[PDB]
């Protein structure tokens, strides 16, 4: 990557569209960290439906600007009544669901 | 910290000297790369022994 953000830098790409899994979306955004180079100037675009699902945190304040798609709005009530009863469920009988956010492929899977 | 730091950058230190242990070293640290204002332009003086003790 540090080779990869350089040859990007012989260009010189304030412009970015990534298309990763939120896995290797958080890796590169780590080496975007790593490099340093998520100062303002810089724009990102995340291109999966998993905007919520990364880490939103550690570039909040970063500089950059990350711009993406989510297809779960938490601002429904509808979700909002999933949510209060997702994140009572149990975190060891079922993995990944006391936390209040929510992957988008666990939410097309209770649309299926 | 980010309080801290834009405060800083009130007047824009690009020289900043840190005086702390290896912890609160790698606490500022982390917030210095919070902030992402470790690019080339600031310079960073650590003040104890332990300059290989950090996250180099």
């Amino acid at each position: 990557y540090r080779s990869l953000f350089q040859d990007l830098e012989l260009k010189k790409e304030r412009r970015v569209i990534l298309d990763c899994e939120r896995d290797k979306v958080n890796d590169i955004v780590d080496q975007v960290i790593t490099i340093g180079k998520h100062v303002k100037g810089y724009h990102y675009i995340i291109a999966n439906l998993g905007f919520t699902d990364g880490d939103l945190l550690k570039i909040q304040f970063g500089g950059a600007e990350v711009s993406g798609f989510q297809i779960v709005d938490y601002d429904d009530s509808l979700v909002s009544k999933f949510i209060e009863r997702w994140s009572t469920l149990e975190e060891k009988e079922y993995p990944g669901a006391h936390t209040a956010t929510i992957k988008y492929t666990s939410a097309l899977t209770y649309d299926a």
